[PDB]
């Protein structure tokens, strides 16, 4: 499954790499779990609505969420910072 980052989400990830390695590891753990079971597991995956319909969200922290979308063979990361 291809892992796709937008310019914005890669920026979010780089921010964590230079801000808090714990968050980087959590995001990696969530990506790994999502690859295994896209809509089940860690971070309590839940569907977003309207403008973000089709995207799902998992909790990184009580403030930051991993927002993503899954296709037949790709995991799209829309964001991993903010809510």
């Amino acid at each position: 499954m291809k892992l796709i980052w937008s310019e914005e989400s890669w920026d979010d990830y780089l921010y964590w790499q230079e801000t808090d390695k714990r968050i980087v590891k959590k995001i990696n753990e969530l990506i790994k779990d999502t690859r295994r079971t896209p809509f089940e597991g860690k971070g309590k995956p839940e569907p977003l609505k309207h403008n973000l319909s089709g995207f799902w969200s998992r909790r990184i922290t009580e403030e930051h969420r991993l927002v993503y979308a899954v296709t037949d063979d790709s995991l799209l990361i829309a964001a991993c910072r903010y809510h």
